[PDB]
RNA sequence: GGAUUGAAACGCCAUGCUCAGGCUGGCGAGUGCGCGCCACUCAUCAAG
């Protein structure tokens, strides 16, 4: 895996001279190798339900959203 | 359409099993051992 997140640039700055930008993923400790510990062969069910936030409109209600997500799952 | 301690994340670059070394030197299948002792093709039937 990677040391580090690339650095935020400057746009305007990045041209005004021809160069690259770039992360070197095996330059020295740039690499860093990390170990897991992970599951295997999992199955899970979920129980969950909606609840309308701050930012509902008037026509936003928890049951049209229910049925949108019963659709999209039942149609995967 | 804001957030699944998440979002991004090569084990990777390369390295003759090689150089070589008789399975050889030599050793009779051999000495010997009757297929042999006997046994009618024979008793008949013109040529037309």
């Amino acid at each position: 895996e990677v040391s580090s997140k690339i650095p935020k640039p400057n746009p305007a700055t990045a041209m005004r001279d021809r160069k690259p930008l770039y992360f070197l993923v095996d330059d020295g400790s740039n690499r860093q190798q990390r170990a897991a510990t992970l599951l295997r062969n999992v199955d899970y069910v979920i129980e969950a339900h909606f609840e309308l936030t701050d930012k509902a409109g008037a026509e936003d209600n928890a049951g049209k959203h229910l049925d949108i997500f019963r659709r999209r799952a039942r149609a995967g």
